[PDB]
């Protein structure tokens, strides 16, 4: 019980000397033509993102009680707001402030 498994893949350019911390926050909505937008944007580039604040069940969605916002992780910050700005739509884009 317990086949072999043995892979192996060499890797090691960790040329990133900074970035203290993990999450930045991009936009927010509860548009769910938006967040699909945006969310395909993201997913479709394999940028590790997060649109999951809260989610309100599938049972005929509400009008406005429940806003989502999207944050993606540092290691491609830059290149998420980077991708909605130059080929995304560049509207609701906030900072970290």
């Amino acid at each position: 019980m317990g086949s072999s498994h043995h892979h192996h893949h060499h890797s090691s350019g960790r040329e990133n000397l900074y970035f203290q911390g993990h999450l930045r926050e991009l936009l927010r909505t509860n548009d769910a033509v938006l967040l699909s937008a945006v969310g395909a944007l993201l997913d479709g580039a394999d940028i590790g993102h997060l649109v999951l604040d809260q989610n309100m069940s599938i049972l005929e969605g509400s009008l406005g009680v429940i806003p989502r916002r999207v944050l993606v992780h540092e290691d491609d910050l830059a290149g998420a707001r980077r991708l909605l700005t130059d080929a995304g739509l560049a509207h609701e884009l906030r900072s970290d402030d």
